[PDB]
């Protein structure tokens, strides 16, 4: 990779060959086309697997719900020209992206008809059917979280990634924990390190050792970050990631801080969340010994609007950890309200 | 953080923000230009070192050797202007760059006055006296191993819009054994990794299992490679890295390839080194149980040129290891020839 | 202006001083958002020209159809507050953007600012009332061309962005024909010439005479492209410049190839046009003279989706000109079908 | 390509992809070793020459003069050895340099490669040949210009240079009196237009019209610049040109400003100038009808160093014109002393 920077803090500029890492979270990418192997193939995997009795699948992530969608009305035509009747319908994504037991099975053999799909862009339709192959969505009592899939696709290539970007993938043939490899990139150069893939970008910084700077989230996944991707992953414990490992934070000492243990009952319900170590506003936090234990996150202000202003923690270090969302400001685990009685305070939802 | 990208590979053009690594090995020339912070009390430190029972300085990196011998004349100067007895002579480098038990005190003040110094740092007339307060060099029957300082040096600021970016250093504070973290880049993208700094090169890739493809080195250090600037630092035992812990070398998966143990007797004494997996030259290796055992390694070439042709190893697998230097391709510790006598064979230098 | 570069025909790296051109128009983060400088002053001109007689305005460029959509909320609350009764809606973009006899009049004075008129913007559209300053659109029959405004907006200032460079402008005073010239970039480095603005990108180069090379499209203006930043204006005839001047072609030797033509009916209807020169996957073209005359574009495919292999051309040269709109491919007005029905040809409708 | 950029005008920090133009001339960074893609096959190209009656070669760039200066040596080392009376000596350029009549014949067949002549250079050199085949300097009565070869050689092609591209060269078969069109550079971004080539480097603007800023010439040439490479070539006088079209000056309202026609007898003998617009120091200009006319330029110190301070003119624009050379500011055709002997003024001559 041949490549320049231009730095901010100076001004100094070069081009030469190394490694490149790119923000892809605030950038938003752009539009894709996501080819799920052969559309023949991908229709003969769900129909088998309807045959077993895989009602439904839950996306890992934001890529492969988009796929899916794209892929709906394409598949939908497949099923009905052949000898098949069952429908795909898919929804919307309710975070945190849940786990699944089941993974798709990779067809033995192709379905029995004119393969002119290769990369349908969706426009056609096809008969509505009772069995429906729900993805996504709010399906939940038709199709219980049990008897669906999850995590079964496998980034392949970036075929024509520059004006084409169009991600191939297929289907994966052995079972895993893992998130995807493929779209992971991590870095440091002296005092600055940077974890990220295309929903999650964490920022790192040393002062007197490596602490957790800044955290941007626009999705919450549960697949466990790989090991071979992450910076210094020896005599770590769970116990003291901001991010917890369910929710794919990597297992590192840049992924903690000092005075604050592992956030897993914080606002994960939100579809934006950034993660920011300074007061909320119009807020004022201290640390005192009499403040409260270790509790589900609160919001700054009420429901009706009102704007909490006394905060107390036990053992945080200041700035606070705060989380930002397009509800309001919340606050972290160790950070409860000074005198404020608790009917006004909107708990966050358990994340189980 | 702004910059250009091309990949030849998928002639993709990208433009975005996050950390760029780049590969700082071919500019070991000219890559700097500056002193040390203050050189009138460097020449305190150097000073009182000497009053304490520091006869030398045996350097640790090629941009420490360069540093003292750009600075040597205005040093002496400064030396040679309050009535200070000590001459500064600079050597070369010879590889590897061993380790000092003792460590270059830090001033409590200044020289009564240097300002003469100031404006005159390159070209600065001054005289000779008995001491000397030997840099690296062939001196060791002078001053011997065990009386040197050692890694006492750290980095504050570097960069610059100019073809030489002034560096300015200042002397450590504390004990230490760690390799400077100021100049480390480390990157992982895919299925790519690029361990780095100034002298270092190391590069990964994912083959079925994370391994090691390639490695320039154009310096021999002695230090400790930074677990926070490393990836995948768990649960790996230090016989198999491919590049001992005692030459700074990654303590990763990331350092290792299967079939191979720790290569101590390596060719370390060459003066510039790349390590290759292929073929040496005009020979052949085979794998097979009755070979030889570990041990020092081997040239490829007897001392009138004579190519062997004829290698074997018991356990190791295809292709070889063999390291590049100017000499000429050696091979690994693991291969021997099937038919040949030790006497017509070079065995590496291997120092303790 | 300092920077550099790394030329990719030789993979050479120089910094140092001069100009520098970029493409804007394959651009991964936009950089670039036209505002009003003075909505106040906006809203008057509206007004008074509503009362004139103008039911709408044309935007001339897609980034100005976006300045309108992001300001009619503003405009409409602030235009209510007051009691007028003009409504601004703006329609979606219909390609070309045909040029209207009338002039956006500057105003004589300034619109008052409303109390609650201080932020309120981008929300805050209006009913629609007798008075509807319609905004582009495919509604020509409510708004007729005669009564239509068009290029009565100017550059006022380059506004300083950190990530999108804003862009204010104020009222024309002066009645041209010609594009933005604060938007536009020409140059030449020996044989590699560039003609470029917000929406245009006209790759040229050298092959034993200057020829067309390529392009890119992402809107349709209809204003003239001026001749103080064009190369070699002087002796061309209007009848061979490629992309017609009624489109905001550049008039120069630069927009013109050999066995060609303008192209005044062809794919002008997409929404984005690749001018490309080449084959595309599925046709073949031969020089014959007893091919057809020059028509209207034909698309490869049928409305079937079935492709046309067999193509002739009368006087054209190979390779020839391919438009890559978002459908497909297509082949210039040299280019017909050698044996086809005209029925299964999808011609383009004349933009006139 | 991909660049960089830190523009201090309005410190907009900015990356991308396009046409890069870097000024060569003001910074002197002349990092370019001009050298024969063929030197052996010049040889033959001089002896059929001198059959002819060439007496001198006249170089067109002062970058062809020192190709020529630096093998003087290559050609003088071989024309020993194949019986060949000829040597060339190479001067130094009078500015400006003339236009002579003819160019170089065709080579006819590769000249043989002598062993003892490979590897000589301007190190040695021909032990005085009958005839001297002059290259430059004020050999003129040895060698008239009226048999001077002129512009014979086009850069064939860029060899890879670190810090100094080797440009390569070959002999032209035609008779074109225009400037090496791939050195090259033309370019306007928004209000900021730039002609340049090796040598020249010319600067405009616009103020309510695109007028001339400044230029910086080091070497006077006689070609003629490619309208190629011109913006806004039609509808041009060429009496209006500054700089005249018979010094290279390009065709185009960008090289001509109001109130001024073409300036032929400036100080056209210099070494190196600058032309600017603003008084010379410390003196003044009055606008009067009753001025002189135009004639040549006048410096505006006398012989002994005495100034003058009244000037005159008649159709005059201010700032004034007044190029600035190596010995002092000399003022336009236009600009007059008010009341001076003409006995102690400074006529510039011209070089038709
Ligand atoms: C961070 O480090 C700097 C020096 O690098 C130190 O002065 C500062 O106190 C540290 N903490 C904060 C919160 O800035
Ligand atoms: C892995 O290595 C083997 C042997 O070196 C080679 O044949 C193969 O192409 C490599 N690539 C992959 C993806 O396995």
């Amino acid at each position: 990779d041949v490549g320049c920077s231009v730095d901010f803090s100076k001004k100094e500029t070069r081009c030469g060959t190394g490694v490149f890492i790119y923000n892809d979270v605030e950038a938003w990418r752009d539009r894709y086309k996501y080819h799920p192997d052969s559309p023949r193939r991908l229709a003969a995997a769900v129909k088998q697997a309807w045959e077993e009795g895989i009602c439904g699948i839950s996306s890992v992530s934001r890529m492969e719900n988009i796929m899916w969608k794209s892929v709906e009305g394409e598949l939908n035509a497949i099923l009905e020209e052949n000898g098949v009747q069952l429908t795909v319908v898919v929804g919307s994504v309710k975070n945190p992206m849940w786990r699944g037991p089941q993974r798709l099975p990779v067809p033995v053999n192709e379905l029995p008809h004119g393969w002119k799909a290769w990369g349908k862009s969706y426009f056609v339709r096809a008969a509505k059917t009772n069995n429906s192959f729900v993805v996504d969505g709010d399906t939940l009592k038709e199709c219980p979280l049990e008897h669906r899939a999850w995590n079964s696709f496998l980034v392949e290539d970036h075929g024509f990634g520059v004006f084409h970007t169009s991600v191939w993938l297929k289907v994966r043939e052995d079972y895993s924990l893992e998130c995807d490899p493929a779209v992971i990139g991590t870095a440091v150069k002296g005092r600055e390190a940077a974890h990220s893939d295309l929903g999650y970008w964490i920022e790192s910084e040393k002062n007197d050792t490596w602490r957790l700077k800044r955290a941007h989230l626009i999705e919450m996944k549960t697949c466990e970050w790989p090991k071979s991707h992450t910076l210094w992953t020896d005599g770590v414990e769970e116990s003291d990631l901001i991010i917890p490992k369910s929710l794919a934070g990597p297992l590192s000492h840049h992924n903690t801080r000092e005075g604050y243990r592992t956030q897993v009952k914080g606002p994960w319900h939100s579809e934006e969340l950034e993660i920011r170590f300074e007061e909320c506003p119009g807020t004022k936090v201290y640390v005192e010994e009499t403040c409260g234990t270790r509790g589900p996150s609160l919001r700054s202000t009420t429901a009706s609007g009102r704007v909490i202003e006394e905060w107390c923690c036990r053992e945080c270090t200041m700035p606070p950890l705060s989380f930002r969302a397009k509800d309001g400001c919340w606050y972290g685990m160790e950070i409860r309200p000074r005198k404020e009685p608790e009917s006004n305070l909107v708990r966050s939802m358990v994340t189980a």
